[PDB]
């Protein structure tokens, strides 16, 4: 379906690892193909460049 987004900036982190520019943008992808193929959630309320994991650690 088609889902588009104001250009709010706020940063959000998404289970692949991707930040995304604001919720709207995120949430689109959770209901888009590519987003449930990866079963794909937020995972923070901030960009995951803020974040590590215990593959890059």
């Amino acid at each position: 379906g088609v889902c588009a987004c104001p250009r709010i900036y706020m940063p959000v982190c998404g289970s692949n690892l991707k930040t995304y520019n604001n919720d709207c943008l995120l949430r689109c992808e959770i209901n888009s193909d590519l987003g449930r193929a990866n079963n794909l959630r937020k995972i923070a309320d901030q960009a995951c460049d803020n974040l590590t994991d215990n593959v890059n650690d």
